[PDB]
RNA sequence: UUGGAACGAUACAGAGAAGAUUAGCAUGGCCCCUGCGCAAGGAUGACA
């Protein structure tokens, strides 16, 4: 069905963008189910960087 | 007891300013001046 199509990309996308994210072992950057990146914290300028 | 993280965390410190800084004397250069030495050289005074 489409609608499990669907879903099945958006969980793959998610994944997907999630392993870009931790790319480099930072984990103080957080992807929502949504596709908002957020900082878990209030992260420091270097690590802004 | 045994693993995450280790380009991190914390501790200390944080003037992340700006610099070869600055006073005296002697040397050295130049022009005199003064004294002495050295090598010569000028002009001049003096009777029986």
């Amino acid at each position: 069905d489409w609608v499990e199509v669907g879903l099945q990309v958006c969980r793959q996308g998610y994944n997907m963008l999630n392993l870009l994210i931790h790319r480099k072992n930072l984990n103080y950057l957080h992807l929502d189910y949504n596709f908002n990146l957020k900082p878990v914290k209030t992260l420091t300028t270097k690590e802004r960087k």
